[PDB]
């Protein structure tokens, strides 16, 4: 129940890791997002020049 130096460190570790490993979550779901953002706007692009190119 008491609390030692040795739990205390491994505790404090942990806590960095788990935050660390959270940081590296959050950038791969924002990048996940970004990417299929990035694709429908390539898509729309593409199909906007195939519009205008046969309004010319
Ligand atoms: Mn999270």
């Amino acid at each position: 129940e008491v609390q030692t130096l040795n739990e205390d460190i491994f505790l404090k570790h942990l806590r960095e890791r788990i935050l660390v490993l959270f940081e590296g979550l959050n950038s791969i779901k924002k990048d996940d997002l970004e990417n299929r953002l990035n694709l429908t706007i390539n898509f729309l692009e593409f199909l906007l020049a195939n519009i205008e190119d046969k309004l010319k």
